[PDB]
């Protein structure tokens, strides 16, 4: 066994051109992945109250109440897409591609090392590591998959996006059923509101274990392991998007009178009443026609309710949103067509000579133009007769519940049959790649941390686990803890992720939106005099796509 | 109208009636029930 | 036409170009001047056919 190597290392970015422009992107993820000796060799059950944030009568969305089950077993994700690509290849795919497929996933760990610590307290004292060639890895498959799925790119538990900087795995955790109860109460709310943890419904008691569960592999040096080939379901992701509403569809008017000059202030006008023009209107009342008014076939995106925190048996929790943009550049709600918002540190992305732990982050603001302006809304009489009088519009600014701050716009839901939608697109690096899918009878059209959602098959979970190493002392007979020889292992990890897409052809006659190297981009994509390496976030959907 | 719109039988003591076998085409029903909310799903935090 | 014994007209060609606007609400009595205006054109969005 342990003379000999059992892998090889390959983080390479692999493009084979195919027929009829397809194209079959291959990336490789060969990373060098470290992992500690758990703390604990039992299962627990751990609950979060933080109910000292949520007695401030003010703050209800600082509710951190969970109950978690903490596993021995540490996890492996690489569902990231930083985790593949660098700003170099992302290039390629973003600005020459239009549509992309995931294709197949494998994962390969090989030369398996496991040293003991041995603290010889002389002076220093001093420490000495050694091989306990005889020592195990637990390698663990969920192949079938049985046990919660918990997606580390959430909160940036992923593995490092550097491949020459060896990474850690992620402690694995899962939620249990916790059964709580908080009304809301703003600063000035008399008395105490409401807010407790019964506990736990005994219905909803799932206890896993990964034992008991899943087929576990002991891999020693000599040994090898080595997931196969998985095929993914899944409808492909666009890298184009949509700059559409609904002024900017069908047949624009006819211009009766042109300019004859130049000039920003030269426009055309059309030379026809409003109230004598021809065409379909979707009101029985007016005779105006207008670009506002005019039917159109139907209505892209929607119009939802923001900051609606709802709330349920486990706790309140905001209401997801799929939006683009809707404003002027550097004009947006940020919240109204929900744009994500990205925390990392140190290992996915920011400046790796950096100090302090303090996450940096952005707001991703896609390019697509399905979100909306709330601040340019109004709900008007069925008799119109505008010029529409106060009593006879309900507007933004008039607030509603008779509290300022509020809306009609912050409590809003215009989503008919007709909306029309766009998948939120992939958020590079950081972003998620492909995301289970609810098992509920009736399932979400989209998910919002994911362009990619496998159906009806997945590939399943990777738990990477130390084995126990004993001592010449144990008693089951016990409580005390296994005291273990302090045992940690280094693992080598490679991944084989594959795309298959398609090459845009230029239709238009101006140029298309694409991505380079500014004076003020360069030193953002190169190491620096110490080696401070950082990963920026960057647009995917860059080039026009026509709706309609 | 029954009389006007179905072929009608009449059955005396000596007679009997059965409908054949109707296949129905219908998706499963579970024998199963969600406790998960939106606050009991993904990665809880790491507790330190 | 409707009417086959009539002679018709093809329509002049036209499609849209992005503009971007602002335009907030405004009963008869909303004070001051509201808000609207026509900033261009996203260079994101133009299609030149």
């Amino acid at each position: 066994g342990v003379g000999i190597s059992t892998g090889t290392f390959n983080n390479q970015t692999e493009f084979k051109f195919l027929e009829n422009g397809w194209v079959e992107i291959t990336a490789n993820s060969s990373r060098l992945v470290h992992l500690n000796m758990p703390e604990s060799e039992n299962y627990k059950r751990v609950v979060v109250n933080n109910m000292d944030k949520t007695a401030v009568k003010g703050n209800m969305a600082l509710d951190d109440i969970h109950v978690e089950i903490v596993t021995p077993w540490s996890l492996v994700d690489a569902n990231a897409w930083g985790v593949w690509f660098n700003p170099g290849d992302w290039q390629l795919i973003v600005n020459t591609m239009s549509e992309l497929h995931l294709v197949s996933f494998e994962q390969e760990i090989f030369n398996v090392v496991l040293k003991t610590v041995s603290e010889s307290a002389t002076q220093p004292p001093t420490k000495v590591y050694n091989n306990d060639l005889t020592a195990s890895l637990m390698v663990a498959l969920d192949s079938n998959n049985t046990m919660p799925f918990t997606p580390a790119a959430m909160r940036s538990e992923t593995l490092g996006f550097y491949p020459w900087k060896p990474t850690i795995p992620t402690p694995w955790r899962y939620y249990f059923q916790w059964d709580r109860t908080l009304i809301p109460s703003h600063t000035g709310t008399s008395g105490t509101p409401t807010n407790v943890y019964h506990g736990t419904d005994p219905d909803d008691v799932q206890f896993y274990t990964i034992e008991n569960s899943v087929p576990v592999h002991l891999l020693r040096t000599g040994d090898e392991f080595a997931t196969g080939t998985f095929f993914f379901d899944c409808k492909p992701c666009r890298l184009t998007h949509t700059w559409q509403t609904n002024r900017a569809l069908g047949l624009p008017p006819f211009l009766n009178s042109l300019p004859q000059s130049e000039g920003a202030t030269n426009f055309g006008d059309i030379g026809v009443q409003q109230d004598k023009r021809r065409g379909v209107t979707q009101m029985g009342n007016t005779d105006y026609i207008t670009e506002a008014t005019i039917m159109r076939p139907a209505e892209v995106g929607y119009s939802a309710p923001y900051y609606s925190f709802e709330a349920s048996t486990q706790g309140p929790f905001k209401t997801p949103i799929a939006a683009g943009r809707g404003g002027a550049q550097t004009d947006e709600n940020q919240a109204a067509d929900g744009d994500p918002r990205y925390a990392f540190g140190r290992q996915h992305g920011q400046k790796t000579t950096t100090t302090g732990e303090t996450p940096e982050r952005f707001t991703y603001i896609a390019h697509q133009d399905t979100g909306r302006y709330p601040e340019g809304d109004w709900i008007q009489n069925i008799n119109f007769n505008l010029p529409v009088t106060n009593d006879n519009v309900l507007l933004p600014t008039d607030p509603i519940g008779g509290k300022t701050g509020i809306n009609y716009t912050n409590i809003f839901n215009t989503y008919g049959p007709l909306t029309a939608l766009n998948n939120v697109p992939p958020v590079y690096p950081n972003g998620q790649i492909w995301d289970k899918e609810f098992d509920t009878d009736l399932k979400p059209r989209l998910h919002i941390n994911a362009p990619f959602v496998c159906q009806n098959n997945c590939p399943g979970q990777l738990f990477v686990k130390v084995a126990p190493n004993l001592t010449n002392q144990y008693d089951p007979d016990a409580s005390a803890n296994m005291s273990r020889i302090v045992t940690y292992s280094d693992f080598w990890w490679k991944g084989k992720l594959v795309f298959k897409a398609k090459l845009r052809a230029s239709h238009t006659w101006n140029p298309i939106q694409q991505m380079s190297i500014n004076v003020d981009n360069q030193f953002n994509y190169v190491p620096n005099n110490i080696g401070a390496m950082k990963i920026v976030y960057e647009k995917s959907q860059l080039a026009p796509r026509k709706l309609y």
